[PDB]
């Protein structure tokens, strides 16, 4: 709505990121808009000054200025933070736990000691949302009202892809798109040592590696065909493509990025059982 | 311009993605556009036809057309359009070669027996051009007018980034933004196996594996930043994507995608000398 | 059936494998009979022509007598031994001979010139085909050479489209068909091997995993072939999330089989290069 | 000339397996489309949107698929199975065959659930395939405890029409599953890559796409005609110093049969753990 | 105490080895930013928009370069090198050092092209490395046929006040290239990943960043200022049974030292074709 208040538990990557792509959505005004952080010299800390974001160092304050509180610190933070604002959470409140791993369980179970229906939701984004392309999913928890799920659906989807699912998948989403971009930059930073390689200026072949990788998630998320189909479409007989394409596959290209998916998304498991 | 006609000799994946960016830019209307093809029954030539697109089997009708000419048919071809429709290249005309490794040198030595100063360009596009983000360069020949390569740069620069190159820069281009959609598409099959793997479904695995390309991808060009930089913003210390960054720096990832590139330039290269 | 009935008189050069594979499928198509069908070899010793001989086809040690004998002449020897086979039989070949090569690599041009100080239109079709055949479930490809009528192409892709799939291709595809469907069967017998030993390894009886793979495998195939799917969308739809397939096939992308299949079809398509260099 | 007149097949669960066994059994002519119901919770799937094409009755309550039903498929995910056993256990009536086409579960666990409801359920485990859809499906079986006779051999004969079928003792179906079950996942990766080289050596991708699964196809079949090993059919296409050979090698170099020994492992592995986890 | 008051250099190319060196020159006092001239075909560089907050002069026109100049770098790229002599050949004077940094670039080849316009040109090839930045370069030297006893020691002055220098023979400096030349992208490489090692055992990477670093260059120092072999070294930290053994362990399974000689030996190899294809 208009009206509504956000507030950020957290100022580092992640907050700068969706505080950015929120107000450059127009769907929330810099100054409802409220973050805290325990290092108020952080950069992102700086930037969010610059845009208008309001910035404590008291995470009450923000949660008292807040109508949905986003949860952006590490995992192993976040119990100290339930503990330190759990007595202010009222009513009113949606708590979003973005991080990896925190179940919407053990969120519950904190804040639950305060006050008995604590409407939690927990959501997987990336950074990402910075240009409004981020790939986002929640979970709504045991007391979060059906008019919660929409309302996060509604500000998620102003920074890029966003859809509800069941909780039990978050943390194979995190393997996936929260780890994601990380994959990506890698890819890029090799293409263009690749591109170097081979003859190119470095900044051409940054700026080719990734309108090459733009364009062709672009045309995954335009089209009802398969990948393998259009590779196939873009794989000319004899060429220059298909040769790449077999030393990728000599190096199991393919089993590298499924082990990363894997590795990450077992790895989230780990930081919520260290959790409990 | 807007008088400006257009015609493609192939009418395969490129001529249609082409065809189908310049119209949705707005900067070619279809029936400005003519395609000629041996095989008429082309699923590509069908979609053409629904476009607005005109068709012939004959290229010399394609030529008589055309204003600008886009040769966008596969290498070892070239030689023998040069030599079916040399005679019917005027003053007037524009030879944009698309073609991969095929070098400037050998088509303005064809077509200069028939006529004595023929304006030729080289690219090198990839099919993202089709959701208008695709990655394009070129070369000027000998006899292009300064205007050719502005008129050039305004055509391509309506479907994604085009810049202007030195024609020994366009192999090494091939191998990185030419072949690269296909790279992203064997990375986005595999990344949506690895998400099938620890749960997703499929259609949801794919369409969040496209995103977090996407959206990284748009990071990148949108940011000042190094990709290694942008790695580090979102590589939290002991967390899940650092876990995956390390399985995927044990296979050797980014070497398999500096061998890609430079497989795929050095293969156009051996196109190039086996024309000549 | 109509090809039945065109009486036609098919001659082998070659008694080995290829050979008694095409001359079991034609004659289990009921296209050709076994009698009419007459082949040579230098070798009368060898399990092949004693195969040969039961099913009824006609066995000779004269290369000279299967010439005179065929209207289609196969050529079903090594690639090396192609050209020994041209010289001494060249005269023989007459202007009503359709002379179909089935060696991998040998190029038309080269028999074209051997046959061409004879007779001055000898009529050359290049085929690739494999051993499947033998169930009529063959996958062909041949090329026209020179002075091959149209009627000789219509009439080889008749008869070769009697044991499974055949299509006319332009011949400098035909290096890279020997890599893929001319060597594949031996992929798939090996990878049948394979997985046979897999469900071995997990407790089933040799003769079930044996019966389950290739059923398996059969049934993989007829999808794809009667599908306008992707390969890719089909594994998409049979790989349940979280599932024992998709573990499975993780297994064998950390291997890099996709690229050995690859590895495999380059390096049979390369030799087969190598083997019309040579001679 | 099969046909099932007095049998009406139910599916819990409308998904790639309920779509392919429908499918085949309509095309081997032994069951109406119409005598098929299938239920599933999220009726906009695109096999759900198929199988109203073919004819089958499509319902989002599970309990009129049962009430439907003689022959009831078990069609969903492994978890999902005691969920199901637990919302519809109390229509389960003598005259139903329930045949779990999951993965892992075994016969004991769908009949202690069942057994809390009504003594003597008549269960029947099955591990099948999705080349059903063509006709050309493997399938295997595990009876149960209650299951009559008649009940084996009924269900022989329904899968029968839809390709191999045979009956098999219950540990068995974890390695039918990584053989079988996940074999044709093998064969589409095969054939992707197969195709890849073609197109790498020059063919159109069409061409290379048929003319492997031809080859696939072709031998699949040459070994079950033929009395002999799949060595000694290999052996006959590998002509001295040729072509064959020289690829054979390569294929060995990558340790190619030890990857399939490990798919299969893997899947049975996977299967076990399907099991264990519900 | 260095410094050259009679002394002009000039840089023909202004990228990231010109404003190294410039930047190097000017800290270690030994020449006033204003006596540098650079040259640029591209007066949008980075490299060049940071000369000139130097205050080093900067021309489009090679010619002013070598007008305005004693001594001449050559910092363009191996295959510009030829058209550069040709551009300027006929405005080398008597007085002209001419130091081409150019990897590969040998001294024959050079005084080949500017003996064509006047005998006896004075050439010396170098090959130096970018933290002569931060005056920590490593630089070598050879000198032509006709560079004097004095052009060699005054070469010697100037590159040793912004690193290590020494004189080698010509075809030594192919390896130098793949050694000092390249070796600081290898340990750019190695710190960015010693750094995601940290950061994967949980920490910062700004610490993690900065530890790796002062890692590095205290064992540089230790083995610069030690008599002692870097085996000896080595053997110093790993104490019995201890943390860095156990890792020494894991670096020896992947290869880790032959890597580094596969990459000395690339690079050189590299060079010597840059040579050769010009
Ligand atoms: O994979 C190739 O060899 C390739 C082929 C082309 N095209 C399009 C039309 N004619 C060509 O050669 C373009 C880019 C590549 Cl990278
Ligand atoms: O790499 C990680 O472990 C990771 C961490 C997060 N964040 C952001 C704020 N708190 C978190 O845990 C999000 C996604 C990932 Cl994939
Ligand atoms: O890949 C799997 O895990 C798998 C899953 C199934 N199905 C179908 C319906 N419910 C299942 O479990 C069947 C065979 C396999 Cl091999
Ligand atoms: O493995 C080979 O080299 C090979 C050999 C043949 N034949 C049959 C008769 N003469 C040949 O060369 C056919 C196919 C292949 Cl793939
Ligand atoms: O290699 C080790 O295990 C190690 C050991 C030590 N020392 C010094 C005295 N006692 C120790 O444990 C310090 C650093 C490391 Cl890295």
């Amino acid at each position: 709505f208009q009206s509504m208040s956000v507030g950020f538990i957290g100022a580092g990557q992640l907050a700068f990121a969706l505080a950015k792509g929120f107000t450059a959505a127009g769907v929330l005004a810099a100054h409802k808009i409220m973050a805290s952080s325990p290092d108020m010299d952080l950069a992102t800390v700086s930037a969010l000054r610059k845009m208008g974001v309001k910035l404590t160092p008291h995470n009450k304050e923000t949660v008292q200025h807040s109508d949905v509180l986003f949860l952006a610190v590490k995992p192993h933070i976040i119990p100290f933070i339930l503990d330190e604002i759990g007595a202010d959470i009222e009513d009113r409140h949606i708590v979003v736990s973005c991080a990896a791993g925190v179940t919407i369980s053990s969120i519950e179970k904190k804040l639950s000691a305060f006050r008995p229906a604590p409407r939690v939701i927990r959501c997987m984004t990336n950074t990402p949302v910075v240009v409004r392309e981020g790939a986002t999913v929640y979970a709504t928890g045991t007391h979060a009202q059906v008019e919660d799920g929409r309302l996060m659906e509604q500000l998620l989807s102003s920074v890029g892809f966003c859809t509800e699912v069941e909780e039990d998948l978050i943390d194979a989403v995190t393997g996936l798109s929260g780890s994601g971009p990380a994959y990506a930059f890698t890819a890029l930073d090799a293409l263009a040592d690749g591109g170097v390689k081979m003859g190119l200026p470095r900044r051409l072949a940054v700026r080719l590696g990734a309108q090459a990788l733009l364009g062709a998630a672009k045309m995954l998320l335009h089209s009802e065909q398969h990948p393998g189909q259009l590779k196939d479409n873009v794989s000319s007989p004899g060429g220059a493509t298909i040769h790449a394409l077999h030393v990728l596959e000599s190096g199991g290209f393919r089993s590298l990025l499924i082990n990363a998916v894997e590795a990450s998304c077992i790895r989230t498991r780990e930081l919520q059982s260290m959790a409990d």
